[PDB]
């Protein structure tokens, strides 16, 4: 029932999408963020100042613990619950229950926000990033057991510059037009892609495509901007300057807004993946649209900003396109999105075939 998994995600004007689920017996209602970037459910599981709701256990007659808690830190944030194990309905999709494992949160710090909608994270990567550890079975994972469901999912993010679908087990044709380009996964613990090259305004970044997976570059929803590892940040920052020539030092930081459309003076940045077939590549390209971010005339962010280990495709760029996370044949899709549009104007393209003989033939170090 593809169909109706429609239009079941709420992006909150840019603080995350989220999806609503129905845990335990009887149910209670959760405001869930749609997470590729960890491989954990865990919801609030005590009360605290900055969000609505809660997930209460001794309410629900169907929820075991399973006998330890589980602490997870983050870069910024991080938490302790207890680990075990409840129903769960998805309303827009799933209206059959399956059991799930989940951690409910007694304790954390800088992981609920002021402001923030969401009360939980629904973790959609791979095992290996679970915590404890990778027994610990992920959401996916027990949907897929448990309703006989293809695994895949796909996302279409319609908040560029409101909310979205996600579609468990498989892809929604009136979701995307034209084609579907895949690119392999190359570990299956994050969804880690390769990247071959950067380009601004039609020219190529004069860096190792190494550069470009240095540690790892990632399709993570849970991710606001476009994060690019230090280096890569800093030779994208002086050729967006370059090819624009408006900036205070303090733009590309992120520490000032630039008030004035503007998006006429900034260029395309294209991303090159490697395509299924090794030999071609395809790329997909952001237009200034859902780089130059409109906050509120209009006053604006720089939508990229420095990461110290990955190259991470958050979900500013998801919002310019359907995306399909093929578990089961190990790559990623990317096509063009119908709803990827600010007043009827594109956001994004996508393209290929692209020869990769200018290239090596592993870019990831
Ligand atoms: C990066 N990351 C982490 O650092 C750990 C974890 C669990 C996490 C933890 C807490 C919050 C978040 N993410 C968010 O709050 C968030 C907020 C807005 C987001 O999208 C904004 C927009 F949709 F692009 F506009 C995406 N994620 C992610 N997931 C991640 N993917």
């Amino acid at each position: 029932n593809f169909l109706a998994m429609v239009d079941n995600l709420q992006g909150d004007s840019g603080r995350g999408y989220y999806l609503e689920m129905l845990i335990g017996t009887p149910p209670q209602k959760l405001q869930i963020l749609v997470d590729t970037g960890s491989s954990n459910f865990a919801v609030a599981g005590t009360p605290h100042s900055y969000i609505d709701t809660y997930f209460d256990t001794e309410r629900s007659s169907t929820y075991r613990s399973k006998g330890f808690d589980v602490t997870v830190k983050y870069t910024q944030g991080s938490w302790t619950g207890f680990v075990g194990e409840d129903l769960v309905t998805i309303p827009k999709g799933f209206n059959t229950s399956f059991l799930v494992n989940i951690a409910t949160i007694f304790e954390s710090e800088n992981f609920f926000l002021p402001g923030i909608k969401w009360n939980g994270i629904l973790g959609l990567a791979y095992a290996t990033l679970a915590k404890p550890s990778s027994s610990l079975e992920t959401f996916f994972d027990s949907l897929v057991t448990q309703a006989n469901i293809p695994n895949v999912f796909s996302m279409q993010m319609c908040g560029a510059g409101n909310g979205g679908s996600l579609v468990l087990g498989g892809i929604e044709p009136s979701l995307y037009k034209g084609d579907i380009w895949y690119t392999p996964i190359k570990e299956e613990w994050y969804y880690q892609i390769e990247i071959l090259k950067l380009e601004i305004g039609g020219q190529s970044l004069n860096l190792d495509c190494r550069e470009y997976n240095a540690d790892k570059a990632i399709v993570d929803s849970g991710t606001t901007l476009l994060r690019l590892p230090q280096k890569v940040f800093d030779a994208v920052v002086e050729a967006v300057a370059r090819a624009s020539l408006i900036f205070s030092d303090g733009f590309w930081t992120g520490s000032q807004l630039a008030c004035w459309t503007p998006w006429s003076y900034f260029p395309k940045i294209s991303i090159y993946l490697r395509d299924e077939n090794s030999s071609r590549s395809f790329r997909i390209t952001i237009l200034p649209q859902l780089y130059i971010q409109p906050m509120m005339y209009e006053c604006y962010r720089f939508g990229i900003s420095p990461s110290t280990n990955a190259l991470v495709i958050g979900a500013t760029v998801m919002e310019g396109f359907y995306v399909i996370f093929d578990r089961a044949q190990k790559r990623v899709g990317f096509a063009a999105s119908p709803c990827a549009e600010i007043a009827g104007a594109a956001v994004s393209e996508i393209s290929g075939p692209f020869s990769t003989e200018d290239v090596a033939s592993n870019c990831v170090p």
